[PDB]
RNA sequence: GAGGGGCACCACCGGCCCGUCUCGCCCGCCGCGCCGGGGAGGUGGAGCACGAGCGCACGUGUUAGGACCCGAAAGAUGGUGAACUAUGCCUGGGCAGGGCGAAGCCAGAGGAAACUCUGGUGGAGGUCCGUAGCGGUCCUGACGUGCAAAUCGGUCGUCCGACCUGGGUAUAGGGGCGAAAGACUAAUCGAACCAUCUAGUAGCUGGUUCCCUCCGAAGUUUCCCUCAGGAUAGCUGGCG
RNA sequence: UUUAAAUGGGUAAGAAGCCCGGCUCGCUGGCGUGGAGCCGGGGUGGAAUGCGAGUGCCUAGUGGGCCACUUUUGGUAAGCAGAACUGGCGCUGCGGGAUGAACCGAACGCCGGGUUAAGGCGCCCGAUGCCGACGCUCAUCAGACCCCAGAAAAGGUGUU
RNA sequence: GUGGAGCCGCCGCAGGUGCAGAUCUUGGUGGUAGUAGCAAAUAUUCAAACGAGAACUUUGAAGGCCGAAGUGGAGAAGGGUUCCAUGUGAACAGCAGUUGAACAUGGGUCAGUCGGUCCUGAGAGAUGGGCGAGCGCCGUUCCGAAGGGACGGGCGAUGG
RNA sequence: GGCGCCCUGGAAUGGGUUCGCCCCGAGAGAGGGGCCCGUGCCUUGGAAAGCGUCGCGGUUCCGGCGGCGUCCGGUGAGCUCUCGCUGGCCCUUGAAAAUCCGGGGGAGAGGGUGUAAAUCUCGCGCCGGGCCGUACCCAUAUCCGCAGCAGGUCUCCAAGGUGAACAGCCUCUGGCAUGUUGGAACAAUGUAGGUAAGGGAAGUCGGCAAGCCGGAUCCGUAACUUCGGGAUAAGGAUUGGCUCUAAGGGCUGGCAGCCGACUUAGAACUGGUGCGGACCAGGGGAAUCCGACUGUUUAAUUAAAACAAAGCAUCGCGAAGGCCCGCGGCGGGUGUUGACGCGAUGUGAUUUCUGCCCAGUGCUCUGAAUGUCAAAGUGAAGAAAUUCAAUGAAGCGCGGGUAAACGGCGGGAGUAACUAUGACUCUCUUAAGGUAGCCAAAUGCCUCGUCAUCUAAUUAGUGACGCGCAUGAAUGGAUGAACGAGAUUCCCACUGUCCCUACCUACUAUCCAGCGAAACCACAGCCAAGGGAACGGGCUUGGCGGAAUCAGCGGGGAAAGAAGACCCUGUUGAGCUUGACUCUAGUCUGGCACGGUGAAGAGACGUUUUUUCACUGACCCGGUGAGGCGGGGGGGCGAGCCCGAGGGGCUCUCGCUUCUGGCGCCAAGCGCCCGCCCGGCCGGGCGCGACCCGCUCCGGGGACAGUGCCAGGUGGGGAGUUUGACUGGGGCGGUACACCUGUCAAACGGUAACGCAGGUGUCCUAAGGCGAGCUCAGGGAGGACAGAAACCUCCCGUGGAGCAGAAGGGCAAAAGCUCGCUUGAUCUUGAUUUUCAGUACGAAUACAGACCGUGAAAGCGGGGCCUCACGAUCCUUCUGACCUUUUGGGUUUUAAGCAGGAGGUGUCAGAAAAGUUACCACAGGGAUAACUGGCUUGUGGCGGCCAAGCGUUCAUAGCGACGUCGCUUUUUGAUCCUUCGAUGUCGGCUCUUCCUAUCAUUGUGAAGCAGAAUUCGCCAAGCGUUGGAUUGUUCACCCACUAAUAGGGAACGUGAGCUGGGUUUAGACCGUCGUGAGACAGGUUAGUUUUACCCUACUGAUGAUGUGUUGUUGCCAUGGUAAUCCUGCUCAGUACGAGAGGAACCGCAGGUUCAGACAUUUGGUGUAUGUGCUUGGCUGAGGAGCCAAUGGGGCGAAGCUA
């Protein structure tokens, strides 16, 4: 009769994110006349750190084309960049590390981070620490290019989508063990109120579909349908298969 | 002695009206018909057979209403609470002394070399002993109409850490929050508290207030989701 | 089960009966047959005992019962479970059974005299304080009054 | 006998119509009973003074405790006059009280520079807009003609 | 003090440096500067004030008057605070704004000169600064807890000694009156603190509780190991006081001379072997089970093995997405996000492994493969309502995948040269048959398994074994260091836990002065038996019965607390669960709308359907301060291109920013035009620089998504409700729940029980109807095969056969067999019977009016030879009349009626219905279980009577079959009387009494009694009937001692006497069971045990009545009563006896248990606080003392005491 734990994460009372000491959205600068037709020069000032993100950031000062003003962007730091480096951003930008330029002009098989899934959306895909995407298959008629996401799933996107050349810094992070319960606590204190996950088998029949019984057992099959209602989707939600995995994934 | 007329009422026979049923023939014409009416028998009706009702008052019985009085566990509607406590977040404050001695470093010694050994230095750790703090194992100690609607005395757990804590702030009742004990949410929690619906319902417990006179029971029948209850016949009293 | 009680159950013991003559009928049919109904007429003393009866309306409470002879079912048995007939208790005091729900007598307005019932009469405690009758019995565990509240098989050259 | 201003009989009428009980309701009073009790944190003593009156007030003297993570010195929240003086001893302080945070009368809190005031934090909340039968809610940059100001530069009027 | 500041100059034989590091050709060292903090000192303030001290005036303001002083040094791992310098740790990076300031730019502005402007963050001077808070407490008395409440409640400041220390103990500054009272006494019982001879767990469920060990220095340390640990392992040695010695630093001079720190080591002397002297402070070892650890957890009964955790897996998702919120919006959260991410689960570090199953239940994927399946739409028939038909969404069904999804892992056959088992082979159920491992496990019923080992003795522990009721692999299996306020077993050490208690101390209790309640209370308060609601205080019969009281005490008041939490009932609830009943949010699909423009393709019959592409304008999503969009031309250094002459433009290109941590705006210039200069000077204006036109701001989707509405899926996520009755309590079982036969049943009828013996929910077109002819079961005697049984014949044959089935009744030219016809098993109205209320249904009887059958006819027949074989209202369906009504009147369809058949209610006079609760709640019930008590005694026990036997012989010394009669209430039942507004439920411990059915002790009788020893009876309950191991045990079983180790009762004596082990709440684990919540006298673990001050009883203490008062000395009525058992020597190795063996009485020495006392002796105790020893502190030191809640410790009188 009582609501379950994942149902209470949608109201967002204590399950809202911890966003105070974060710096801002890490977004490419918006497209205008300079990047549709040419390039523009910017210099990165400092490599900073977000709490709760695994990647670092790069704050880059550009020269405003229309007002006399220097205005600061925040980029996802591509790996290998340093402070006091010139960063070039445009259609006619030259393909180096850290330069951001449209995916339709760059060749096939170049490694891409922080790319747009619809044009002008200022960077959505392939942004976690150490991740990247690969471009193949330019279709210069009905201009669409297909990329390869970090999940191995390919996606045909628009050609004028914009993207910084390189891989996201801070990679190899998940190779280290958390190694004790204390350093997992500090990990999620930067992120959310989510960390000590009680098993639903351990709680009571008000609190979960799996709890109860004189023995800790699930009882009911732990693969459930996708059109199950809220408060019943717990466990392996619309699982195509179970058991320890064989092969690679063998389902497109 | 006998005879006669017989009230009311009771029993019986006969008749009458309405519905139906069988059997049968006749009659009438604001128009001759897939019309109207009648007969003789048997049956169904809360009927007729020279009317008794109405209004008013009182008494008894039963029913619907708070319904002889008091009593739930509930359900619903609309509100008030995070001054305790649960968890986030904001901004502050707090934690003696010792023990072990990681990485780094320095010298010396062995050795043909590869390298090894030794002594320092160094001070790491959800590291150990252990104050303040935070807890609350054992005595199954004291207290148990207590100092106290949970306290005390030893003893004990942990004290750089998932640490302890103040004020600010957020989340609210089939909701919240929960390192999960159905824990905690103002001494209230396997669904809070306030007011209303509400005098909710009870075949179930308790109670039910003056005197004398007369009569005086039953615990059995049949039916019931009936078995601690009713209805029905018996038993009773009252009126005639 | 041939036979077959006791106890028991129905019915009859009159005028609403008995008899005679006549009329109706569409029933019955050799028949003025049969049977029903109907009218008129003739004569009342028809077992014992006891009692005044008939009928209608309204109607409360009750719908857990229990007990004892007798007869019975289940049970080793039960102050057990379940029936039959009658009485009682519940609703009921009183005399007695010391005691008591139900045993035995007897049912009850308020009192005086008398007499009894069941039970009794050494003393509690009313009444044997009779010159009561005949026998039986000795217990180092005597006996002592329906229900009823304690005993059996077996044995004694104990006594009759 | 107390009491000090109303009351009753009869014939009809009408009821919030008579108590011993409901772990009844409210109020009062017992017995228990001058009883249980006034036992956590080492401790009091002598003299004096004022007074009707002193184990407890004050003052001196001795002896002790706390022992600087204090029984010491100041604050925050909270309280609200509890602070201070004099008077009082009815009640209250669970013995007493000549004492008090009690009662009675009268005093006391002074700021440019101590804080509030100001700023924003998590967050809270209008307007535009949206939703909604509606009280209203969502929402905080989102679907908004969201600047009322100006170093300036010039015209036009207008004034010392 | 700091500097990641400068200049000179260049370093290697590398140097400078720190406690550590670190720094250097990107400039070290060295030399000379610069800057920042200066909270320190000097000075102004400022000595005039402050304080200390010595005076002197002033009665009263006096912030009186005056003298002198307020001075030199040292030191430090010191404490506290501040400033700084450098490191480390982070999958953790540790706030915003208000304000304030520097810098860059240079639009402007300024006096224009032999004088002063604009300006000034410089030095002084003037004016103003409103509003509100401001006392005090801040806590064992100002706050919260009902209060002056051992509780709670945020901070800062903090001295001397001892010492590692903000420890403990002692003192100074500053506080206080011992915590809401004083006095006297020093009994019990308590609470808190000690101590104890000898023994050392013998106590106990358990070593619970207490005690040991404890600091530091010097040695010395194992198994095991994840190599880090363990580890303060373990095990030793030492420690004082006093003298000394040796070592450990600073600064001044040209290697020496003057001052400072408390450490370390070594030796001597010394004391009654005493030294961490108080204080502070690790008991250790060997093992097993569980959890890796640290963490966390039910505030107020559980701290754990639970939860969490790192690690390991699996799952969903590329944003119009996934998972959630929301009454609502394209509203919110994850998301200031983007697969190294978010969301959803499970297992639980490491190491080592992860077996076999896709049948089931889920989950998931697919081909115009196909079964089923809604609205809308399509077609047909009809006058229409309406009806039918075909087509076919998702889902289901079918097929595939998936077990680190829920989960499951059994049998049965054959098979090896003793037997056994089965490597092997073959199959069933149901897909597979439990692999590696592991085990009587926290998982094994039987079971206290068997076997080793530990003990004198072990239901314990450990190690094995393993067809294992019911082990098993992320339900995770097995190991394994470290760590557990976890569970358990042993060993050492230690001890009053125990033998077995004793004594001392504080605080009480006790008495007094003051002050003073509450629970509770029908009336009350001495018993034995009887009866009684079966356990009286009162009642009956007995015993008996003096005031008034005090300190105790726990037998009784079935003592108080509470309308039993168990159990049952209720047509009372609630929490959860699901393959319950009924729905619901949500979501997946189809339709119609919003919803437009075009093209192409396809399926079926111009008609209809469907698909894919293109468009954009609705609609939607991004982005932006809606900042350059689309077409068109300006420019060749680029193409000079189809050809080629000076060039032409089928086809064309874009542009001006890319070695570097710099700057970039507010227009230059050119052309025109005005007022201003007489063909020249000021101040303004416009354009080109900066192309033109145009209808979305730019991109991305787009007639889809989305939304409104309806139809169908799915939907315990959520809501509502339900969960039969009877019942020797309930459940399970059964159906005695509707019905029929025989009996019970007691000779009319009626009659109960979960009484007995059975039966029914059908069967039958003949097994209904009628007529005719016939005789059955069985037997005898004959007949080819032919027999017990074949068919044929004759005789006998009263029902011994048959009649559909259960019984009972009935029946012979029959009610049975065979045959011939038939449909009366049809239509219709009443009455009667049965059950019964004298209602209904069902069944039946007698008719009547029809139409029929059969028979020659009489007749018989409206179901079955009779007794059973079945079913309301409402609804539905069919039939019946040339019927009645269909609402203003007609016609027609339909609908409603009337009449009677059917489609059901078996809980059968008829609801529509799954669990669980140990998290539980209410109303009740002793109408009703679990406990005692009561009736009963089957059963358990203990006895007799008879005598076939046994006993060499010999029934009865001792036994005794086949029987048979009893007792007892210590067994277990049976029953259900008392108790449900409560009688506290096992065992042990402690303690008193009682019984006898006698184990021992006294006196005896009988043996198959030689003696010794046994055995069986008698009077007899006087007196005894132990110490232990395992176990919660009662019970058991074993070791040992003994005269003997007999059995019982007292509300299964005894919880205001205890304990809490067991059982029996709530947490948790395992096994089996269930889909699940949950269940299991199956196992394991952790789990609040309240009150006497009342009345009596008992125990002690005053006293009361009576004697005139009072005293001394006495008597005894009555009541209590207490002693017991063994051993040794003697008798004696004698009697007796073949021997072996082997008595007793008298006497004598002790002892055991028990009872009464006592302190000479010896132990304990000890606060004579007696005496000296001693640690830290304190009084200036000595001397003498004091404090440390009794500072410790050695001896100790008296007194108590074994
Ligand atoms: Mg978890
Ligand atoms: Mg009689």
């Amino acid at each position: 009769g009582r609501v379950i734990r994942g149902q209470r994460k949608g109201a967002g009372s204590v399950f809202r994110a911890h966003v105070k000491h974060r710096k801002g959205a890490a977004r490419l600068r918006a497209v205008d006349f300079a990047e549709r037709h040419g390039y523009i020069k910017g210099i990165v000032k400092d490599i900073i750190h977000d709490p709760g993100r695994g990647a670092p950031l790069a704050k880059v000062v550009f020269r405003d084309p229309y007002r006399f003003k220097k205005r600061t962007e925040l980029f996802i730091a591509a790996e290998g960049i340093h402070t006091g480096q010139f960063v070039y951003c445009g259609k006619k930008a030259q393909l180096n590390i850290g330069n951001v330029l449209p995916v339709g002009t760059m060749p096939e098989g170049t490694i891409v981070c922080c790319l747009e899934e619809k044009p002008g959306d200022r960077g959505k895909l392939a942004r976690a620490s150490g991740n990247y995407a690969t471009v193949i298959s330019h279709n210069p008629e009905t201009k669409k290019t297909r990329v390869k996401l970090p999940s191995g799933s390919k996606k045909v996107i628009s050609s004028a989508n914009r993207a910084v050349v390189g891989v996201v810094a801070g990679g190899g992070r998940i190779d280290k063990p958390i190694l004790k319960a204390g350093r997992a606590y500090h990990k999620y204190k930067a992120k959310r109120n989510c960390w000590p996950r009680v098993r639903g088998v351990a709680m009571n029949p008000v609190e979960h579909p799996f709890g109860g019984g004189n023995h800790q057992h699930i009882g009911k099959p732990s693969t459930i349908r996708r059109d199950a209602p809220a408060g019943r989707k717990v466990g392996l939600i619309a699982a195509r298969r179970t058991g320890r995995l064989r092969g690679t994934k063998t389902v497109q």
